[PDB]
């Protein structure tokens, strides 16, 4: 019979204000001889009508798929309300159910801390920029570099690792050329995170 | 019908010359009606008979789980040599055979670089010692960090990451009461990666 799974939001959405957030419950596998569905949402417990369902759409496997959206208010996401999917279908001996939330857990502040090159890396032609955030919990965050009002998209950041204490970090590496690490443009570090005032701080790095 | 997985060695066994790397090739599904398992194991090809196969354990769920062990040689891995498990069985229409070898690609050797607290830490009762390592392929790596010829355990180590240039980077993260770091104790970091000389380099750290 069908299955059903529930995406959360992007998490730059749910962290900035001027965004939409929305959970999206995607059901696969219904069947040509029962391809009626129902979706029924819930925040809380308390059913919702304001989501956006799509057409069906068949696959090249014989199945129908179908999506069914629901914006999220920011405060709701943020705040740990829970949204529940429910899909009908004459196939099913039950409906089936699905609830899904913001990642649970005090939330923890990060720490953001930048880092110049290490004096060995002053040899090469490009020197790396680095940007710790430590102690931060839930894990979902952003990470991105500025200049001058300018994005500086030469950087890689790790995934977020859990530390000793519960509470997660991770590293951001911006590269750039020695040049302009010696010429002393100002690099910024932006981190988006719950636990922040306004979700947001920048953290910066010069010589 | 049966299922047959291949694992590799552990990574630190086949960096250190002293350790013992072997490949272990799992079948699992074996019926009980036909429970007989033959294995057979080739090394670029060339049947080699030094495996040490384990007896037969049935499991939980009223099937069999049968093991064999092939030792590798240290530098045999790290030539790319391939190893094909061939399991054979009464139930299969045909035997299924494996093939693993290391990571494919060519070897790049790491930068490791170590990187004081922040200045902003250094406020804190602990402060974080950084190792960046960048530059390496492939991402197989062990990292772990010392002081006064003992091992300081205190410390997380990020996954490897893809970086721009198809080499991998990543950082450790070692935590040290802020009076260790002042009182000047030397901290080091130890990399063992297969493109290094002898597979080992260590980079110091100290006020
Ligand atoms: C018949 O065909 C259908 C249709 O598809 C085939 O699909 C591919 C393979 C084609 O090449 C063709 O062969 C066919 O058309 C099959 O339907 C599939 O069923 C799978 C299970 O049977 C199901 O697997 C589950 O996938 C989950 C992840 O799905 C992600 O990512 C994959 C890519 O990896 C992608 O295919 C999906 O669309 C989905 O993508 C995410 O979608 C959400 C929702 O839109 C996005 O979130 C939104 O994003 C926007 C911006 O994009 C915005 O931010 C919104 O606010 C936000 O809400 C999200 O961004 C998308 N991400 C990406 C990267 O695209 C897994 O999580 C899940 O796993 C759990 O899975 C297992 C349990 O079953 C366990 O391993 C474990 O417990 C896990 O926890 C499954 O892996 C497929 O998703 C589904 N495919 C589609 C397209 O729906 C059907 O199976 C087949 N039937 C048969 C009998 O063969
Ligand atoms: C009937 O039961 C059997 C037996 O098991 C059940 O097992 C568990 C769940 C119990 O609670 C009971 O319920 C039962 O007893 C079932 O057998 C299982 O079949 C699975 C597939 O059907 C198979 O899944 C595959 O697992 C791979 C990873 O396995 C790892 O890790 C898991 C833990 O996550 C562990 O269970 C395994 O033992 C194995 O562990 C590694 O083993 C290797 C080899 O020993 C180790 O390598 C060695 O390590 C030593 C030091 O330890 C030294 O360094 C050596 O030098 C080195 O060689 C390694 O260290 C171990 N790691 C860990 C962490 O322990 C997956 O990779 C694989 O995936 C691919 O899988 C899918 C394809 O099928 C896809 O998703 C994808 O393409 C992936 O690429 C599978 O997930 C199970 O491994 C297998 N279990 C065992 C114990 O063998 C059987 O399924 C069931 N039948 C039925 C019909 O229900
Ligand atoms: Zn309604
Ligand atoms: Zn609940
Ligand atoms: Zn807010
Ligand atoms: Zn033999
Ligand atoms: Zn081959
Ligand atoms: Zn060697």
């Amino acid at each position: 019979g069908p299955s059903v799974f529930l995406f959360p939001p992007k998490p730059k959405d749910t962290l900035m204000i001027s965004r939409t957030p929305e959970v999206t419950c995607v059901v696969v596998d219904v069947s040509h001889e029962d391809p009626e569905v129902k979706f029924n949402w819930y925040v809380d417990g308390v059913e919702v009508h304001n989501a956006k369902t799509k057409p069906r759409e068949e696959q090249y496997n014989s199945t129908y798929r179908v999506v069914s959206v629901l914006t999220v208010l920011h405060q709701d996401w943020l705040n740990g309300k829970e949204y529940k999917c429910k899909v009908s279908n004459k196939a099913l001996p039950a409906p089936i159910e699905k609830t899904i939330s913001k990642a649970k857990g005090q939330p923890r502040e990060p720490q953001v801390y930048t880092l110049p090159p290490s004096r060995d890396e002053l040899t090469k032609n490009q020197v790396s920029l680095t940007c710790l955030v430590k102690g931060f919990y839930p894990s979902d965050i952003a990470v991105e570099w500025e200049s001058n009002g300018q994005p500086e998209n030469n950087y890689k950041t790790t995934p977020p690792v859990l530390d000793s204490d519960g509470s997660f970090f991770l590293y951001s590496k911006l590269t750039v050329d020695k040049s302009r690490w010696q010429q002393g443009n100002v690099f910024s570090c932006s981190v988006m995170h719950e636990a922040l005032h306004n979700h947001y701080t920048q953290k910066s790095l010069s010589l």
